[PDB]
């Protein structure tokens, strides 16, 4: 399938134990896709002072369309030192590994895979 329905656990930034996917744009996008497939991916909602608490490169999920079965269509965009790899709509948040942190919510997304 080109698209996969996922329910992403929304984590508070100060709870997150593993604050990025790796060390290159290519690695963080690879790791993010692997974690999304394995259901081991969390989402941190971006506000003032969130991103400097996380490790670059960042992986964003961004709205790719204006929402089948409740699930917002999103794609992945990486960022490193102010340069983004990908072009998409509004940020729904930043992806991080999930290692058993208790979420505050779930974000239903349809991932272009």
């Amino acid at each position: 399938k080109t698209h996969v329905q996922l329910s992403l656990p929304v984590l508070q930034v100060r709870d997150v134990l593993v604050r990025g996917f790796g060390d290159s744009v290519e690695e963080v996008l690879s790791e993010a896709r692997q974690h999304l497939k394995d259901g081991t991916c969390g989402l941190v909602e971006v506000e003032k002072g969130v991103l400097p608490q996380l490790e670059q490169p960042y992986v964003f999920i961004k709205r790719s369309d204006a929402a089948p079965h409740g699930h917002v269509m999103v794609e992945l965009v990486a960022e490193l030192e102010g340069i983004q790899y990908g072009r998409s709509g509004e940020t729904l948040g930043v992806l991080v590994p999930h290692v058993g942190e208790i979420p505050v919510a779930y974000r239903k997304v349809l991932l272009r895979k």
